[PDB]
């Protein structure tokens, strides 16, 4: 009627969160500013990964690394796009941000060093998000559908992480 | 055997089997009303595009135009899914902004339009949100269809807000 | 704190994908899987032989239908496939007993209205049985659900789109 | 005579395309834009309508008709509202009383024949509409008439289309 | 008004393209038409003669002119036959007596000079006649004096780079 | 060796046709400019049953003539380049195209017609073709893989057209 | 048709000026030369402008000045063109391009100012090419349309820098 | 006008004219055979498309699909012509190791993966070549289909024994 | 002869470093693994300012920011790239990366702060960069023409964000 | 440190102009636009040459003359964008064009002419960019670099241009 | 007869593509394409020299058919090296006693008519040198032999264009 | 000052690129050039004759690089070719003698170690060669200094890729 304008009219400055609107909003934008740092933190590791890893059949995991490593910024994209709609601030300060983070950036020394930390790092991923993905429930599907988006990609890459360190023995 | 009697019968009626849960009569209305909204939206933002003229207005005008034709992405989604849930699509312009949850509303002003535009999205997010939870587990074709619009609606609320906050 | 996710994850790392939160029956969903994958093959098989043997004016408008549905079986093999590693199993792509394995039947035909009709009752059948395997699912393994949901939705648009050219066949 | 010129164009600077040269009637030729704006909103509308409910195999083939002409309907309605821009006027979306500005009416049809007699009638609306008014605007107004002029020629394309199908329901 | 329209637009619906208002001469515009149509087929087949019989470092030049004319030539003959099936009436495409029905002839000339002599005759004997004929229409039929129009500057273009060779051949 | 470039050099100018060049070349010339003329009829019937093959089922068929046709001319370039390299004239005059023709210009009055006709053309030039194949053995291996080439494709032409013609009565 | 044949290859050196030609071919090539000149001081206005308009509302307006610029080579070859089809000679020369144009350059101080001048030569132009399209008439349809194409170009930019002039002040 | 009345006769039978001197029966049952070895044989590669994991079973994985999707072709290849030549190309999964010249092997290592593969396509190249004799000049049409499926053949030949040169 | 691979055999493994590579290889690699901190560091800055340049005249600017922020990880990658070919190891580590940089992670309140810390980094950038150009000299070309690279291009971004900050007041 | 932010700092709106910059920004300004002056007047020629360079051969020599005009002009807007990064205005003037250049327009009478006159401003461009490329030296590499690459390409157009002169007479 | 086939392929397993069934002289079949290899990168060279130093307006045209043809050449050199290492070879580009291995010569020319006569010489060799290896081969190996008659209808494609134009030299 | 620059560029014209401010030896410029033309068609050679030779799981990565940089050692020849041709002097692409110009030599290796090394070595010879070819220039030629300065970077991540691949392999 003109009680569903009147609704829409109020606070209408909060843009994609309406009144109904049902989630914790300031729970979900600190969900969202983790997951963001986890991304920076495994885009970074990646990179590093992906320009050490040479040699004949390291070069094929190199190939690997740099994939995910643009995957991860996909993921810190389109978390940093939902911090802004729910009306955060998205963090990419470098200070603090493995603390911020659930991962950690780890140099490694030999491929299968490399291989197991971001095969850690993708099962932390996993884990965690399936648990957003339980606490946001139906009370806000924008971002459920995200976090599941991006579980699926990271449980891909945890499955070429483990296929590569397989025959690292 | 058995599960070929049971698509064996009424075969006729396509995608809508003998375990489609949903009352589906009543999602039929639903995604018709999303339809009229999606068109009176539609006409609305290509209004506001035409009529955005100026150094900043034609940066509010590029975004109407965006918006216009993904409105008419989830009109043909919407129409899609009536034909094969047995229904049929209403386009008639007569009674448009009725069946709607939204209204066509010309604006004189810059900030008249982007309020409108913002309002509109805001009405159609809790719109979807509610047909999501009617929909349930029953349909999971069409809930992803709302959850697919609806995600759309909040990014046009978000580019309106974003430009309205600026306007005064 | 950050030592007990490092921990959780250090534990089992082979299995990759599959970590101490999945909360779903590997073991079944793995079956759910290959017969899903059975059905595609199948499915695609039937597709093809209609498009070749669907000739003439009208017909090549259904044969160009079902050609587009079998490119579209295999891609939903391959999705299912996919999902088959990642949890730990191995796709079957066994011909010999492929139909048993499935929920469908590959039939020549003899007119159209045959290929039609049996292309619209498989893709009733796989409606059904893809609903149940999400409802299976709940909320236990939310990749392979949007798995199934993404196929589901394909299977409803080839069951509208069969059903659409049937009505005008008799 | 460097200065006139100029001058000429300083004086009521803010009309933009419409220059002290312009000789038509502005306002009538918005009315008119205004009138063929509505008829392809609605041609638009009801080609939409008919595109989603003709389905079978031969219908089918009308109904890739039906979409590519709904869409082009759209681009003349884009054409007339951005002429109506640069002659000073406004772009009349509104779908309140659209078919009433307008000389089609948005018609649902039961059968086929009923669609495609339906838009074939339309089509010959406004290509008898559209010459009218490139006879008014005569040498007045070159870049509204050549906008007509397109617009017609995708008129008649429009209804050889439909009468070629229509010959053969009926 | 609205009901005037609609009985007008229904009355002869089967003709399609041409309404009520079609002011032209039908049959005489189906007879311009299908002239022009056998001169763009000869002249089609002329410069694809000369296409393959124009060897050498200098000829070759001219050799890659003529094919894009001849492909050129080709285009508006189908532009033609199009808009002779939206007037009602058959595009002659039969080889017998071709070259009777034309403005033009098909002349292998034995040298260069004489093939590029012979395009360019025939693209001047084009641009008189699709002149006279764009005249005839006048604004009974824009829809086919916009063909004439667009087919004459392309002629033009035709004749002026067989001008541009002819020039440095004596 | 020196021989090898001296044959080379004697009749330079005869280009592709070497001292090699076993087959009866007037005689291959004669076949080209047939199958030339052939093609040509062939790309003139289909045009017109392309344009007056108007209305629902019939539109289907048209699809198919235009594609036919245009690959009719894709031969005749295709014959009328091979006359070139080895040294004949291709005749594109429309005096006497279809007395120099396999096949013949039929406007057709119905769609039946229109399809029986270019069936007819289609198995006339398959077996043209194939005796000239079988004509042309090994002593021409560049003609008689334009020939192989072509027919193939008139093969397909000719179940096209079939295929279309089985249903209509 | 011996006489049409005869017709055309009487002045054959003529090319696309046929024995039919009806207009004054003198004066419509001195009309293309000034309009042409036109075209080239237009070109370099708004090249000018495009460097020169720096900021965020200004750069707005700088694309769509580079826009109309390559827009207005696009007709100084459209001129250039049928100049040389008419048997005329294109003049390139900037020695005397401004005094043979009908608008100037004009560097402006302010955005306002070069969007101004842009307006003004825009409708300048507008109505010289209408002039031009009535003196034409029906003797040269070629030239006739390709001045008609022009101005309806000219009258979307003069819309275009309208639009932007209204909200300038 | 007598090859007018040549091309009339049986004209239904399209493609296949009076000068078709080959057996076409045969021809027939051999494209058929053709058809059940290249499903069998993508069906093989797609197996082990997705099981060769790791740093260098990747590396045979990918040319494992790259020939899964070559045989395919040749499936369409040889299924259009068994309809051109008036037959009914034989899809049905039962039987069809036994219509075929080739095995479905799981293989529990690459090596083995790599080995049957190589030997699927040295028994190809084979039967290929067999078949391509007794067409001879009968069927230039036919003849050049299995030409070129052939050739690439003996490329995936090639492939796999470079790979398994390497593996021990 | 043998002098010329005997010298190219002697301590093969070092790759692109010859014994003709007179630079100060340890100094360039630190000079490298500087300015990939300063790269990184920009390019966090530049995201934070894309996602929170929001509004009409902002949107202009978060374009910008968006495009010098992926030119940033570009330059990064050539730099890493040269670290591996010159011996050394890039260094991606976010903890101190701020330290070891030439620049500052400032998120700002303004647009007009936004600009300001963007136009001063990237004037940082180019100082720091022309130096190192005159160090290697001719020592070091490949190094030389990555740092002549990427100069120029913040001198294009330094440009880029004055032109906007003369607007913003 | 501090110092080196205070150094960005200072004349912050002179942008890609640092206090590091030790050319003479005046007079590469100066250069600069004679340069740009150059770069219309051989587009404008080009142009002229392009249009009324027809026949067989000419044709050829017309093509090369195209491109090379679309390349002065794509120099041109490379030195103009320079203009504007070091501070200055591009002139665009057609007024005096010709005196602030390097180069003449030069209309041709015969093919030959059209040749030897692009050639010769070819030469004289080369001399003259190789004493700016000099003057710079080290105290503008981004200049330079641009004066380099202009260089190169009219080295090119030279070689061009006398290829075909050599065959003319 | 599943494992006579199956120990058919399984004897000598490791020659690849050459199976049980290859009837041709293997050793003779790899001497051949390695001659052939040699001839194709000595007319690689040899048209690479005369693309660069073919200056000039008429000469230009020359200079762009030497360059496709040089790369043709380069790509028949490829599949030739790629059959060879099928048949169980390797092959050779060592540049040295390169042109000894070839059928034809490197010759820079002096004279643009000098060039386009070496490089026609050279076409005309290769064909009759392919045609020799067409029949040599016969029905033996299909696969090698229908990379020669790739390669040859090319070569005579390329003497055609290199005599159309030094027919027009003098 | 205009007719002055004007006479400068007329004496000498026709040496086109080459003019009198040229303050290289143009003659030694030349030698270098075509020294490392021939090194660059060496380089190619070897390459392709190593990726032809590379067959393996792990070799075929090695393959890969050496295709690659195969074709980039013939754009390397084309930009140096090219270079010769603007500076007045004959690119030589006779195989004769091809490996005696070159500093690099043909080698065909036995191992893959054998093909990554000789590459490597051929590199770490170009990239000194070209620095000194570099110095050698100095400030005198700038177009030609950039093509080195363009081709040693190349060269630089050649040697780094091959010495990359030369770790793993013992
Ligand atoms: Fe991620
Ligand atoms: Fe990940
Ligand atoms: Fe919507
Ligand atoms: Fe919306
Ligand atoms: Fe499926
Ligand atoms: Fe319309
Ligand atoms: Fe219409
Ligand atoms: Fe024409
Ligand atoms: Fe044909
Ligand atoms: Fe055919
Ligand atoms: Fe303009
Ligand atoms: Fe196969
Ligand atoms: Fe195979
Ligand atoms: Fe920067
Ligand atoms: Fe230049
Ligand atoms: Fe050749
Ligand atoms: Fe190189």
């Amino acid at each position: 009627v003109q009680t569903l304008r009147d609704r829409a009219r109020k606070n209408i400055q909060e843009g994609a969160v309406t009144e109904g609107y049902s989630a914790d909003r300031q729970t979900v934008l600190r969900l969202l500013n983790e997951a963001l740092a986890t991304e920076l933190v495994c885009f970074l590791r990646y990179k590093r990964h992906y320009f050490m890893a040479t040699g004949l059949k390291a070069s094929i995991a190199a190939a690997e690394f740099l994939e995910h490593a643009n995957q991860e910024m996909q993921h810190a994209d389109q978390l940093a796009e939902r911090i802004m709609q729910l009306g955060g601030e998205p963090d990419f300060n470098p200070r603090g941000l493995e603390e911020r983070s659930h991962a950690e950036y780890v140099e490694g020394k030999t491929l299968k060093d490399m291989v197991t930390e971001n095969l850690i790092a993708e099962r932390i991923a996993i884990d965690s998000y399936r648990e957003i993905i339980t606490y946001l429930g139906n009370d806000d599907p924008t971002t459920r559908r995200i976090f599941e988006e991006i579980l699926a990609q990271e449980e891909e890459h945890a499955d070429d992480m483990a296929d590569i360190l397989d025959d690292l023995a």
